């Protein structure tokens, strides 16, 4: 019934607000630049970057940028995990499957939510206090030069859909609840939760975007751009593992990255 799927959609939005401090709505207000209490400090070159420390608080620069981004990914994993425990039925699944849904799910969600902090020209960083331009990131010595560019390409297309946070909460939930992840023990309880989430997302998209024909279908088709960003990223990390042997990865990230 419609009334249960609306109840689930409100629940997920509520947990979303509670688990993710930097929503898309706040991100959009900051990027607009018309609601100007305090807009971001903009990093766009080597001189603004070191000047961008005595204003906001945060070994080569490209390395230290890469470090900060991985540190934010760690924080994101912590946030996504907290959000996942709130999806009804997630904590009642086999523990091994919980770890499996999270292991394959978190990077797809990171790139979905990172899009909320992007426009075509750059990305919000440091909880909205800073803004690093796309051109500066593209100018880092390779292999760090082409690091962020594929996420910018995805974000441009994804943001054309104009989802709001209430939409993303259900979409994020659908991504976690994928029964086709390698190593799952009991696919059926996962699939039955996802099917109910898909129903909620369908009704939510229809009510929140009535003039957006087939938005449900087009949102589900984005689920493959996501898969592709991930695979290229982990190949990018294998290059750096051998190129920079004096550069350490966070163990929570290492544990997630499990070849094949």
């Amino acid at each position: 019934e419609s009334a249960d799927l609306r109840a689930l959609a409100k629940h997920l939005y509520d947990s979303y607000i509670k688990s993710f401090p930097l929503t898309k709505a706040k991100a959009r207000a900051i990027l607009t630049g018309k609601t100007t209490d305090k807009s971001p400090f903009v990093i766009y070159d080597m001189n603004s970057l070191m000047m961008g420390e005595d204003k906001i608080k945060f070994k080569e620069v490209a390395i230290r940028i890469f470090q900060g981004c991985q540190f934010r990914s760690v924080e994101a994993v912590q946030e996504i995990t907290e959000y996942a425990k709130s999806i009804p039925g997630f904590v009642n699944l086999d523990l091994n499957d919980q770890v499996t849904l999270l292991k394959y799910g978190v990077h797809e969600i990171i790139y979905t939510m990172l899009a909320s902090l992007m426009n075509k020209d750059g990305v919000l960083i440091s909880e909205g206090q800073g803004f690093m331009t796309r051109e500066f990131l593209k100018s880092l010595r390779k292999p760090f030069g082409d690091f962020m560019e594929p996420k910018f390409e995805f974000a441009v297309k994804f943001n054309a859909l104009e989802l709001d946070d209430s939409d993303l909460a259900i979409f994020i939930a659908v991504i976690i609840l994928s029964g086709d992840r390698p190593g799952l023990l009991n696919v059926k309880p996962i699939e039955d939760i996802q099917d109910n989430l898909l129903q909620a997302l369908e009704l939510q998209l229809k009510l929140n975007h009535p003039e957006s024909s087939q938005l449900f279908a087009k949102l589900l088709q984005k689920m493959t751009d996501l898969r592709q960003i991930v695979t290229e990223h982990v190949q990018l990390l294998q290059v750096i593992k051998k190129t920079e042997t004096d550069m350490s990865l966070h163990p929570l990230l290492q544990e997630i990255y499990k070849d094949l």
